[PDB]
């Protein structure tokens, strides 16, 4: 239930891409990943305040979070390690050729809403909600993560130490936070990220693709463009088409918070989904 001090000796493993990721299987315990955050030539000394950070990060606890399984704190490596969740990100469920049925995408929207609802609940603003930070696990369910580890203050700062050897977030980013270095990330702007998972969810793909250069599009998105709806091909319940466009509204005060999107969302899903 609690963080574990691994040993590098514990694992074997191999690479994989990701915002490295490599997956490990643990000698005793099996299938994890493991992100080794710096490899280097510096014992380095603040293990006490990396590991409390890891503890305090393990204390999001939701069936809808990613799980932190161990850290490794050693001479000159540092590695999180956490759970396998094995169909990868949500964008290769639904590129993939089997079709995910109409039940499991609403599902799936369902898990988004209770997995964001816990963290904004214990005052977590993610800042980077996109379907690259929703997991999946082989019986379809999703466990929302934060690739890019900006929450953990410590293992992105002993990142960037220079003794160690080691975007696509506009389309999901809300437009107040467009073109701008210092917008403070909001709850209503998580909300507007989902707005555009919802879109993804049914489009099948990423939002935008006739776009042509990075700042027309973020000039578009201010001036009031969206991910198109009629380029969605399936079926797209009306329900969801004026949820997710409630969700991108330009003003972030006529945005709901997860809570009253679930209120809304889940006994729509009871009724018309599954
Ligand atoms: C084809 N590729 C894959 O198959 C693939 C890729 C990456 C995977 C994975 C499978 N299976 C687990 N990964 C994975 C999960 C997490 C991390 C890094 N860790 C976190 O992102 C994290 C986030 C939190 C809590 C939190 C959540 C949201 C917002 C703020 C804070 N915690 C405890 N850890 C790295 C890899």
């Amino acid at each position: 239930l609690n963080v574990i001090k691994m040993k590098s000796s514990d694992f074997l493993e191999s690479a994989e891409l990701d915002s490295k990721v490599s997956l490990a299987f643990h000698r005793t315990q099996g299938l994890m990943i493991m992100k080794t955050v710096y490899k280097g030539p510096n014992c380095i000394e603040h293990n006490e305040a990396l590991l409390e950070e890891a503890k305090m990060m393990n204390r999001l606890r939701h069936s809808r979070v990613v799980k932190l399984l161990g850290v490794i704190i050693e001479e000159g490596k540092y590695s999180l390690v956490m759970e396998y969740m094995e169909k990868g990100n949500l964008m290769h469920v639904l590129k993939a050729e089997m079709s995910t049925p109409l039940s499991v995408k609403g599902r799936i929207i369902l898990e988004i809403i209770e997995g964001m609802a816990y963290l904004h609940g214990k005052g977590v603003i993610h800042k980077d909600l996109k379907p690259e930070n929703i997991l999946v696990d082989n019986d379809f369910h999703i466990k929302i993560a934060d690739l890019g580890l900006a929450s953990f203050k410590m293992w992105s700062k002993l990142n960037n130490e220079e003794h160690n050897e080691l975007g696509g977030t506009l389309y999901y980013m809300a437009p107040e936070h467009l073109n701008d270095v210092n917008a403070k990330p909001t709850e209503k702007s998580d909300v507007y990220s989902f707005a555009v998972v919802l879109w993804a969810i049914f489009a099948n793909k990423e939002p935008y693709e006739n776009a042509i250069a990075e700042q027309q599009l973020i000039m578009a998105i201010k001036s009031g463009n969206r991910p198109d709806v009629d380029d969605i091909t399936e079926y797209c319940p009306r329900e969801i088409i004026s949820l997710m466009k409630l969700c991108w509204e330009a003003n972030p005060e006529a945005r709901p918070t997860f809570p009253g999107i679930e209120e809304k969302f889940r006994p729509f899903y009871l009724s018309q989904l599954e």
